């Protein structure tokens, strides 16, 4: 069902400090090699007066069907197929700030279909989310552990920011399958290392191009 080639569909909605917004993605990857790119429209909401960066990691930093997964660690995405899985996530931000996200990952006449729902709050006012000064995600190693037939994904992340600077941010997501028939073979414990990058953007951040690359690898 997973292909060398697969395309994928997003539709994000949500709100971060009270401003509601949406946002769509297709985009397409090679899930064997665990690359992949999306193309990302803000089609309501947009301007966004916060930083895309903090949605970026939900579009993408929430497409775990395309990591590259040597033979002998299990992969619970792709054969949770074809009904998929759903991940949960808090973030908690340094200096405040707190995202929630709730996503579905489906496949549908053989296209991945993604659905984000995402509510941020908490974000000072004068700080670099709000205020658009952010960088882009350091390169990322989530942490998976089996958790009662799903994983715990941990992360440690760092966003920079104008000047030099980070935000530390801690992301803890519960991967659960939606499969009804069949079998998951479950990995042990495991490491992910991801490669997050926002490019061509468009000057106030309504067009975004994210690329990412994540690998598999022993703990």
């Amino acid at each position: 069902l997973i292909k060398e080639n697969m395309r994928m569909k997003v539709v994000m909605e949500g709100s971060v400090n009270g401003h509601q917004f949406k946002c769509t993605g297709e985009g397409e990857g090679n899930p064997y090699m665990g690359t992949q790119t999306m193309r990302i429209k803000v089609i309501e909401g947009g301007p966004l007066p916060f930083a895309f960066d903090i949605l970026a990691t939900s579009f993408l930093y929430g497409s775990r069907t395309f990591i590259k997964y040597p033979k002998g660690i299990p992969d619970f995405f792709k054969q949770s197929f074809p009904e998929g899985f759903t991940w949960e996530r808090v973030t908690r931000y340094e200096d405040g700030g707190v995202v929630t996200v709730m996503q579905d990952t489906s496949l549908e006449d053989g296209c991945l279909v993604y659905h984000v729902q995402v509510r941020g709050v908490d974000f000072p006012s004068n700080g670099p989310v709000m205020q658009k000064k952010t960088k882009g995600w350091e390169p990322f190693t989530e942490m998976m552990y089996p958790a009662d037939g799903g994983l715990r994904g941990y992360t440690h992340m760092a966003l920079k920011v104008d000047g030099g600077g980070h935000l530390s941010c801690s992301f803890v997501t519960t991967y659960r399958s939606k499969k009804t028939v069949g079998n998951i073979k479950m990995p042990g414990i495991h490491a992910v290392d991801h490669r997050l990058e926002r490019l061509e953007e468009s000057d106030n951040e309504m067009f975004v191009v994210l690329r990412e690359h994540s690998v598999a690898k022993f703990a």
